[PDB]
């Protein structure tokens, strides 16, 4: 059935980002709970109607590495886009609340990262251009999926406009120009790997004595340093070999050069976290309270 | 007396940037037309009521180039600042109906904008912050109006999570460390002069033949030129030489050598402007529609 504003009762807020909320909502008609995501933008009703076409695209979108999707629509200067609602957060809400994210379960969060980035590539055609922590939701029955691809053109474009101030997880050749593509999410995903398994955002990297410690930067400061400096490593002693060159490979400047997904999905760190029995479930619930 | 929530009855929607929407609306007890800006902030009952108490100073700021305060309250999960609603919006929507802004004019806004920063500074001690078109409002009284300083330290705070994705009018010493303060806001009035003169935000400057013409940048690309390339002039030949001179001291990149507000006050495009008579209120509606 076709999803409209009037169905839909607000139960609470799960966060808000750049020009959009995101609400915990009551699908009236169905008795479903939905995420709806709101997006306010002043465009004529022509490109939206577009920008409404070109999402129906997301009802194609069936992976187990996807955040299901249940309709978009346009309503009170509002450009609403419903999704199944995980009740587990995204990855830095988990983060914050776990103050570190062990390997092991790094491990499955890499192979569905790879996996759903894999889907959208070989099924649909497209990177997804904003892979971050916030944007990887979990939930209780253990699903681990992506969330805030761009699927369309247009919508990329209305929102060209605006992007985070501190933090970001931009590759190298997107922050400086045009030449990038999907090589650029393996550059994200990497950096988010990092600070997970860090405990914060990793740029800049960790002072030599704040390092045994766990064990305010400027907007050109930290851009310059992504593009000029080393990229961020693991450090070195508390994390497998396999893990350390598995984000080596992700982090290297040259988008080339860079691994890309045919060839992370073959690595050792993969190989080993794919075989291991882990409690994802288990372990989100006893971090969080489920 | 007190300004509260329900007192209130929304008109219609000013604008909107980062995190707060702007609307229209009125005041019902006392039937006045308020402009109301909201903020939507994730922060603890206690720093909220340290920020609404940090908000109480504006009631202290009375100047013609200063926007008119009511109050600052708070709601669910938001910020009301409600101020004075400056029927003819900002200088970045008077630049889109008028294409380019005449230098007589030009003369105005930046005696508008010396006297404001000069107010700010002189009485309370405070930068302005974010000098740019959108932060100067015109009425059809024909009065020039500086809005959105920072009064808050706390509120400041709260804020730092992002900033504008393309066009930014951070001086460079912002744009590379904390080493800036109140010279910093030169160079934004210089850039948005440079703007609002030209048609167009300023950098990259126009091309060779884009000149007479009129006569896409990413994120690193574009602070990368504000801090390394020399800054932008007027063209040279259709503005006065004192204008060109004018713009040239703001946008010197030391912000020592930098002219400062007492020197440009006594500049002689500013005592040249201080002399015409110009039809600010007319001009403004000849332009855009009062
Ligand atoms: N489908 C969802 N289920 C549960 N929580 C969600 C969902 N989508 C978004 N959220 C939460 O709402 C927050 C706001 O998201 P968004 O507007 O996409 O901002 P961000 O830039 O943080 O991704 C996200 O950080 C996430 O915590
Ligand atoms: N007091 C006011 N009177 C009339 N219009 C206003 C007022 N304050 C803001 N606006 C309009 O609302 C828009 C939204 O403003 P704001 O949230 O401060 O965004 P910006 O970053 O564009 O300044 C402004 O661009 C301006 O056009
Ligand atoms: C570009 C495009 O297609 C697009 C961009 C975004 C987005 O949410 N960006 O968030 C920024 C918040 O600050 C978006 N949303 C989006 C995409 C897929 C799914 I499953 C849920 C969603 F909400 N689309 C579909
Ligand atoms: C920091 C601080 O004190 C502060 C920051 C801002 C602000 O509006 N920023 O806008 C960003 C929108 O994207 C703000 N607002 C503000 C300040 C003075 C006046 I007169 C009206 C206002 F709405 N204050 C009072
Ligand atoms: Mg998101
Ligand atoms: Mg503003």
């Amino acid at each position: 059935m076709e999803l409209k504003d009037d169905d839909f009762e607000k139960i609470s807020e799960l966060g808000a980002g750049n020009g959009g909320v995101v609400f915990k909502v009551s699908h009236k008609p169905s008795g479903l709970v939905m995420a709806r995501k709101l997006i306010h933008l002043e465009i004529k009703p022509a490109i939206r109607n577009q920008i409404i076409r070109e999402l129906q695209v997301l009802h194609e979108c069936n992976s187990p590495y996807i955040v299901g999707f249940y309709g978009a629509f346009y309503s009170d200067g509002e450009i609403s886009i419903c999704m199944e609602h995980m009740d587990g957060g995204s990855l830095d809400q988990v983060l914050k609340k776990a103050g570190r994210i062990p390997e092991q379960i790094l491990g499955k969060v890499s192979i569905a990262v790879i996996k759903g980035l894999t889907y959208l590539r070989e099924k649909h055609k497209i990177m997804h251009r904003d892979v971050k922590p916030s944007n990887i939701l979990v939930n209780s029955r253990g699903e681990i999926k992506l969330c805030d691809f761009g699927v369309s053109g247009q919508l990329i474009d209305s929102m060209a406009n605006s992007f985070v101030g501190t933090r970001s997880y931009m590759s190298p050749e997107r922050l400086q120009g045009t030449h990038y593509s999907v090589q650029s999410d393996i550059w994200s995903m990497g950096l988010s790997l990092v600070e997970m398994a860090v405990g914060r955002y990793p740029i800049p990297p960790p002072d030599a004595k704040e390092l045994e410690l766990m064990f305010p930067m400027a907007i050109f400061e930290l851009l310059d340093y992504i593009v000029n400096e080393p990229p961020p490593k693991l450090p070195s002693g508390v994390f497998s070999l396999e893990f350390q060159d598995f984000v080596n490979k992700c982090l290297i400047k040259n988008p080339a050069e860079r691994a890309d997904l045919k060839q992370l999905m073959v690595h050792a760190f993969i190989k080993r976290s794919d075989a291991e029995e882990v409690d994802f479930a288990g372990w989100l619930c006893s971090t969080i309270g489920l």
